[PDB]
């Protein structure tokens, strides 16, 4: 309704994909309230499923930079009126080789962890028992040099993780089709 905007509504530039928006919000807001907002004035938001859209914010730096989540404000990080905040898809372009040696590129939300993923990989191809696969990043690090062995327990970002490289699906466990 006739809600209350003074001087607490956070400038926000929203960047998605090529486009820059800019939008404010409440100095709490919170991610979910912001995302049904921009989605709602913002066209240019749903290029897809809300659901798929969450908040980026861009920093510069990998490590520096973080996923926005529900469970949290705005205002509750450093964003001010001056912060660029990207709205982007959740997920991601993953490069994925199965057991055979079957390539796919799932979308996978990298505000999560890496068992969550596995199971949004392997639930793709039709598998029930995803927890007994381990996830291995083939990638081009120059520093590293790394199969990159994912334990399921590190974030994406903090592992200087691009989204380019191959991953491959690895049997973990010997379930042995038992």
């Amino acid at each position: 309704g006739i809600d209350p905007f003074t001087m607490v509504a956070l400038s926000l530039k929203i960047s998605i994909g090529n486009v820059v928006k800019t939008m404010q919000f409440e100095p709490s807001t919170m991610v979910y309230d912001a995302c049904r907002m921009i989605r709602e004035r913002i066209p240019e938001a749903l290029a897809g499923p809300p659901n798929d859209f969450g908040l980026f914010l861009s920093d510069d730096d990998p490590k520096k930079g973080i996923w926005l989540e529900a469970g949290k404000a705005l205002d509750y990080y450093m964003l001010r009126n001056g912060d660029t905040m990207e709205y982007r898809k959740k997920q991601r372009p993953l490069k994925i080789r199965m057991l055979d040696g079957t390539v796919k590129t799932i979308m996978v939300d990298d505000s999560k962890t890496v068992t969550d993923m596995l199971m949004t990989i392997c639930a793709r191809i039709g598998i029930t028992n995803h927890d007994e696969y381990s996830l291995v990043r083939e990638l081009m690090e120059e520093k590293k040099d790394e199969l990159n062995w994912l334990d399921h327990g590190r974030t994406l970002r903090e592992q200087g993780v691009e989204e380019h490289e191959t991953l491959l699906l690895r049997r973990k466990f010997f379930y042995s089709d038992q």
